């Protein structure tokens, strides 16, 4: 049965052993050296269409939680940027620490964020998630970082519903949720080839990583810290540091859309 967490017994040091594409050469997360990452013409405009956006129901699966949408037609989706085709969301959910100083799976010149919002999207060409995780261009991941300052208002209704799915295996409904107030203002990001940031570590993400933080407030992340990686009735192991840290960058480029 999968076993994999972020304690000491079974964190991201532990994941190789049951899969061994941890070690792969195309793993996420990454450092982003801004002053190595190159600007790129040839990128297209990005655009995030989430007008049509469907949110169903939350979900705690005992590894974070998932803010899930209807992905059974074009509503919300990615296309532009370094995307061929169109991308679907199905997703979102974040890492976050214990601290404010840690959180973010991706650094940016090594610096950690308190938290890393991840909008996740399959390319429609392949017909469903399940098969576009066997292709190298099956997934596109919008990350964003979140500092602690003002709230983000758009946040705060994920915030109000965690106390019902505080535990692993807890959903609620989570119908009209609007994606578009999570995001900041601009869309300047950087690009690379790179892997599921959690077991199977599968290697099909095209990473887009928003350079502009989103500002949430401490009462706001304290929240997502009460959240818990045990079921109802187990000892309490807070839903906190479930971060992968940065991985080898290895033959990779990261291409800035930016000056
Ligand atoms: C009781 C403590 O139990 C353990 O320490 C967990 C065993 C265990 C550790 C790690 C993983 S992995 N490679 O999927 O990350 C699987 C199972
Ligand atoms: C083969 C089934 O695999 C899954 O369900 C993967 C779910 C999954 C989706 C996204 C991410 S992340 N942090 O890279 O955005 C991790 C894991
Ligand atoms: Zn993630």
């Amino acid at each position: 049965s999968h076993h994999w967490g972020y304690g000491k017994h079974n964190g991201p040091e532990h994941w190789h052993k049951d899969f061994p594409i941890a070690k792969g050469e195309r793993q996420s997360p990454v450092d982003i050296d801004t002053h190595t990452a190159k600007y790129d013409p040839s990128l297209k405009p990005l655009s995030v269409s989430y007008d049509q956006a469907t949110s169903l129901r939350i979900l705690n699966n005992g590894h974070a939680f998932n803010v899930e949408f209807d992905d059974s037609q074009d509503k919300a989706v990615l296309k532009g940027g370094p995307l061929d085709g169109t991308y679907r969301l199905i997703q979102f959910h974040f890492h976050w620490g214990s601290l404010d100083g840690q959180g973010s799976e991706h650094t940016v010149d090594k610096k950690k964020y308190a938290a890393e919002l991840h909008l996740v999207h399959w390319n429609t060409k392949y017909g469903d998630f399940g098969k576009a995780v066997q292709q190298p261009d099956g997934l596109a991941v919008l990350g964003i970082f979140l500092k602690v300052g003002s709230a983000k208002p758009g946040l705060q209704k994920v915030v109000d519903v965690l106390d019902s799915i505080k535990t692993k295996g807890k959903s609620a409904d989570f119908t009209n949720f609007d994606p578009r107030g999570l995001l900041p203002e601009s869309l300047d990001y950087w690009t690379y080839p790179g892997s599921l940031t959690t077991p199977p570590l599968l290697e099909c993400v095209t990473w887009i990583v928003l350079k502009e933080p989103i500002s949430v407030s401490s009462e706001q992340v304290l929240k997502f810290r009460k959240l818990n990686f045990n079921g109802e009735g187990e000892p309490e192991e807070l839903m906190v540091d479930n971060w992968r840290p940065a991985q080898p960058l290895k033959n990779r480029q990261i291409k800035a859309s930016f000056k």
